This record gives C-alpha cells, sequence and structure tokens, in this order.
C-alpha cells in the first residue's frame, strides 16, 4: 500500500508484460535478446525506486552502480533485434 | 510451446515469483535486494537458456558474459540480506 512497494509493483508489471512476450518468441535469440532488454529495464526501474526510498547506503550505491551498468548492454542489444527484424 | 520457449517461460515463472515476493517487502531496501536476487537469476536462468537453444554467436558470447559477471553480484546481496532485519 505504501508509494514504494507500488513503485515496485509498477515497474514490475512492465517487466513482466515484456517479459512474457519475449518468451512468446519462437527464435531463441530474439527471445534472448527482447528478454534481456525487458530484464535491464526492469532493473533500472528497481534501483530508481531504491534511490527514490531505500535508506540503506550500500543499496542505495549498488542502485547507483545498477543504473550505469544496465545502459551499455541495452545498446547493442536493440540493435541486434533491429538488423534482423 | 516450443523447447526454447517452454524453458524461457520457466525462467520468468521462477523470476516472477521472487519478483512479487521482492514487492512485497515493505522495506524498500530489502525489497531491492530481494529485488535484485531475482534479477541476477533470472538473467543466469535466459542465458543458460540461450547457451542451450541459442545459434547466434553474439548473444552466446553476451549470456557467457552473463554467467561469469552475474556470480559474484548476488554474494553482496545475501550478505546484505542476512545481516539485516
Ligand atoms: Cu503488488
Ligand atoms: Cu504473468
Ligand atoms: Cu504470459
Ligand atoms: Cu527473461
Ligand atoms: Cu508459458
Ligand atoms: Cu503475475
Ligand atoms: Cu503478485
Ligand atoms: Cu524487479
Amino acid at each position: 500500500s505504501s508509494a514504494s512497494s507500488q513503485e515496485y509493483m509498477a515497474g514490475m508489471k512492465n517487466m513482466h508484460e515484456k517479459m512474457m512476450a519475449a518468451v512468446n518468441e519462437s527464435n531463441p535469440d530474439k527471445a534472448f535478446a527482447k528478454g534481456m532488454i525487458a530484464h535491464h529495464e526492469g532493473a533500472i526501474a528497481m534501483a530508481e525506486t531504491e534511490l527514490k526510498y531505500g535508506k540503506d547506503p550500500e543499496m542505495r550505491k549498488l542502485a547507483q552502480d545498477i543504473i550505469k551498468a544496465q545502459k551499455g548492454e541495452i545498446e547493442q542489444m536493440n540493435k541486434w533485434l533491429d538488423s534482423h527484424k
């Protein structure tokens, strides 16, 4: 019922819907690509929520590292999907 | 219904349950920790599935990078969880 828990669930919903679409890919490489994008966007969403509501400095710093790390992997992946269909 | 799609859904099923459990945490820092563990286990399962069915060399290499990189990162999360309440 809290705002942080409400924000975690909204991020999960978005990740879940995109994850199901990825499982619906017959090409396993396209499923992996689609899947990992939804995974990375979910981790950015969890980390942004942790940076907004979390109070532990160890978790807060881990969340910042995650936001930076998950962007470079989405980059190459979007290209692979855009150059295959 | 394909074997690869069925193995992707099995990992998604696993990640979704633990993700929902993480969202149900009232402590937003514990939700983040549980959430990221569920993300790491979900990314490993996708990559293991990609290593078994995938044919593209780039994704398979990306999936191997995931298994190697995401192995040490769960450790620090369980350590944080096991020393907090
Ligand atoms: Cu909920
Ligand atoms: Cu569902
Ligand atoms: Cu579904
Ligand atoms: Cu997935
Ligand atoms: Cu299914
Ligand atoms: Cu559900
Ligand atoms: Cu639920
Ligand atoms: Cu999550």
